[PDB]
């Protein structure tokens, strides 16, 4: 029906297209055309993903910029500092929870497929301050044509808080060109929420599409030693949240079932979406209508933690690399796991808000402990059994990652006063 | 003289040029120092392509966003499918006029390249989605970067929908901040188009380097085989704009006699300086002042046909995928036929519209059908033989594609009556 | 302590921080912790230099701009001949002053490197008409990500020019979109400016760690024919400041020690910064303030001298050419010096901004005249122990740049009765 597909509710509309593409997968398996799902309809969820792909650069440039700018400098800082901190520490504390699902799940166990005893003694050369230094961009405009993200996000702050700096200004003519760009900036994020509006009324079609296919080509590839690992990553997620974001979030004042409750209207968005940076107005619009947060707090955070704070992805690849670990028999050890909760932060943090990044970045982590990534090796074959459930395993990671980014911005506000304590009463 | 250059009339200034330019490679040719001139005088016309080609993505970027953003989105997308069925309908006419003028003049009759008996059999891989799914731009930034075009298009295309979705927005934050950056790519198309402007008005110098530098190194070039291309490619040219325009334009009303005697003032200008994005201020304001089309459609659709729709290019690259199967040995067939005519569309619409990109283009065309490309095979040959009056081919499909632009916008005013009845009348 | 570092004098800091740094790195080579200054304290270094070259694109785009388009064109014509042609005399005259230093102090004489007597007789290949072809950039977006300079200065200036004619129209719709567009850039140059100013409250702890390092890791190596080159360098900027900038100012009018005088504020903190693009708030103010020249000229002069205008490393380069020449067995003639100082100027104007960037602009003049680059030949030793001592003779030569930069805005001025002539009295 013309006009009526985009009559039905976002966020409903999505979900009844995800229901449907597990049932469509099932019956292609049955007639086993996979090839002409691949083929046909495939297409329509790569459109999907090149569509959130477009919107993960040009959002987090001018939403930083105009949220790092909307902030005086001293409310600017305090609430940076409240907000990195806590998402380190959780970032942490997630691929903790990972390696600690993974040692009593016990992930690929006999999948046998034997690497030899060749190159196996190096296993810790962490980085980290080059990857540290890497955050600031050599050249702003490469840092954003090349597709690198934090680097970017230390731009568009830096260049916010100049601009909130000269707003204050005594020349005429230097507050009116920085109210000038600050608008600039505004307008862009703005057209960037409409376009992310639509791409989501679009997104049930492409969900349809991404979870069939993903059906019909793995619909018998769930029931081997995969199944453990995607009720591993899964019971790892519930963990994460049940046990540091109630948590958190009871300490610090504010009900955890309310949270959960209220923010359910973008976790489930996020869920079938699969992507962080494709769900910022919704999760927005869900801190501010229903979390009740001022402006200055979740216009700044929101958008921050939509890239940089990924718990969901943490855990991910903390529970693979223990598995990759297991399967070619080098189960990783006290100082493994003390240099692997080191490198999944900074490599999930790097990570962009687009769908199937979490199974990229792998790599970054992968080379990081020690292992090898050529296609001969056998982790390669690893590698590729994981890719094949990444969907499965995304479609619950950037749920937690948005669960994540709003405990986050809601407990900042709880420590600056500025919550909407009348919604939380009754 | 100072001062005097200037205020001759870049119309005919960049004709008497282009006479002398002809003049003057002969008279080099006849002296044999063609070195001299390319080794002098050809860096002028080097950096009036380069000129030529920094004024292709800004502009593109820019006057697309505007023209986008200064229409109402139920007139802009009518507006839309009806100028881009046109579009791709004129554009597969061309192609298959193209076809036809090179099966009754039988291009490339007796080279006696010789390739042999070996890789022929792999005609027709024509990966139609995977080329449609590269018009959603990945990282805008990026394709702006790298130089694609056509991902351009489509970002500046859909911020412009944003844009004019948001000055109807309530929030007055948000409206005059969308209004600033409506301002802002309009102020950057407005001095492009001064840029253009003055690289006009620098034209007579470029192009008498130019075309004096293809004479005196082609004096000779242009009697073998090459005169049937030269003769076939502006036949094809001439039906296609006599048959397809004529026919069109006198159906829909317009009289196509006085279309071309209004027209002409911009069609001498692409053919003479064989750039398509390099003539939009002269053929908008031969739209406008001369044609009589409301901003509405002169504002979009001339900023978009002239980067995309190529009928001249199009029939060249046609005609020139058969010389090239004919010379070795390959003459196609009707499925070869009914797959150039759909990739020739699809290599002609992603050409930048600058100087000598039709036959930088002609490899994703060659390479489609068949054909390879490594300079081992006699194919190099014949690529090099065409990419030697590649210029005077291009200063004729120039003009087509021009043509093809003004004859539907105009078209596209006449179904939405738009149309500046008074110049008809006299 | 907490917040009176920043209110120390940035001037009097960046001195008081370089001239701590050369005891910490001598205390440092004594106990000789070279490794541990160098994975500790080194990295404090590396992120000043990250910084100074973020600021080095978005600087030279968005503030040639703002100065190209606050100057009428009738005035702006005059001003870019009067120091487009000042800035190559002084660059061809620094360089000769260089190569005659060299021809009286004998550099790199006894380092017995011998070069075997293999490809030599390829010496003179000056590509002049391509790398000035290469000015005009063939996608200024490219030009800007992948870090050419001089393209997008060639593109910000013409987009200033177009964007000061069309703030004279009659149209009301384009004046206001071209005054939009000049404020975007002139907040953007503005809030570059702010963070400049914010690098320069780091830059002691900066250009503390740069120089600790250096000193810590060449603490002996400055015994051997270093020495020579090192006190060659020195001598040649002085002798380009005392005979070439006092004697055209003192032609002009000005007397030359009250320039001294008045510019030793910004002189002292480009020696310590060692880069140019990096200091343009405090040369600019020191133009203003104390100099003495209106918006006219040290808006656009300055932006521009400061990115081309390279006296200093031009004669480093004029003097390493011929150590390297003298070093492996080839020592430079008439002509090898005449095309060395055709070739300097245009690898000079081709350097940003950014520490260590002489260095690097030192291969396109040895792959010029002569030399190769690759691993394997003396060359690599050679140009090894020049960058090794890179630090000491850059810290000079951006001095000598910024102190020319200043010398031709003033002079510029003088030329034109925009000098504040109250302070040249007492
Ligand atoms: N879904 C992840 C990205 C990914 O795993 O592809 C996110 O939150 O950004
Ligand atoms: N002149 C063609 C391009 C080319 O063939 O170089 C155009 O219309 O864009
Ligand atoms: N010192 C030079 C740059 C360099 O050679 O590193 C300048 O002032 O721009």
């Amino acid at each position: 029906l013309l006009r009526r597909y985009l009559d039905y509710p976002v966020l409903w509309k999505i979900l009844w297209g995800l229901v449907l593409g597990a049932v469509f997968g099932l019956i292609a398996g049955h007639f086993g055309y996979a090839g002409a799902v691949k083929t046909y309809i495939k297409p329509f969820g790569d459109l999907f993903v090149r569509l959130l792909k477009m919107l993960v650069m040009p959002i987090v440039l001018a939403s930083l910029v105009v949220g790092a700018a909307s902030i005086s400098p001293a409310r600017l800082g305090r609430v940076g500092v409240k907000i990195v901190v806590y998402y380190l520490a959780t970032s942490a504390m997630a691929v903790f929870f990972g390696l600690i699902v993974g040692r009593l799940f016990n992930v690929g166990a006999n999948v046998n497929l034997g690497s030899g005893t060749g190159k196996a003694i190096e296993a810790q050369p962490p980085s980290l301050v080059q990857t540290l230094l890497n955050i600031v961009p050599t050249n702003p405009f490469a840092s954003l044509a090349k597709g690198e993200v934090l680097p970017v996000i230390f731009f568009a702050i830096i260049l916010g808080i100049a601009i909130t700096y000269l707003m204050n200004r005594n020349e005429e003519r230097v507050r009116k060109s920085a109210e000038t760009l600050l608008r600039v900036f505004d307008g862009l994020a703005e057209a960037m929420y409409l376009i992310v509006g639509g791409v989501m009324q679009y997104a049930p079609i492409g969900v349809f599409a991404l979870i069939a296919y993903v059906m019909a080509e793995q619909g018998v590839r769930v029931v081997g030693p995969l199944a453990k690992v995607v009720g591993a990553v899964y019971t790892g997620l519930f963990l994460q949240i049940v046990i540091t974001y109630f948590i958190l979030l009871k300490v610090f004042g504010i009900d955890p079932i309310k949270f959960i409750r209220k923010a359910k209207d973008a976790m489930i968005t996020a869920f079938v979406t699969r992507s962080s940076s494709g769900t910022l107005p919704v999760t927005m619009r869900v801190a501010e209508e229903e979390m009740g947060v001022d402006k200055g707090i979740f216009s700044f955070t929101l958008p921050l933690g939509a890239t940089i704070n990924m718990d969901g992805t943490a855990l991910y690849q903390g529970v693979t690399v223990l598995f990759v670990a297991n399967a070619i028999g080098h189960p990783l050890t006290l100082g493994q796991q003390l240099v692997v909760v080191l490198t999944a932060v900074l490599a999930s943090i790097g990570t962009a808000g687009v769908p199937g990044a979490g199974a990229i970045m792998l790599a970054m982590v992968l080379q990081s402990v020690g292992l090898d990534l050529t296609p001969g090796s056998p982790v390669a074959l690893a590698y590729a059994m994981i890719l094949g459930i990444d969907a499965i395993l995304d479609m619950g990671r950037t749920m937690v990652n948005v669960t994540g980014d709003l405990a986050g911005t809601v407990i900042v506000a709880k420590t600056e006063k500025e919550l909407d304590e009348s919604k939380w009463i009754s």
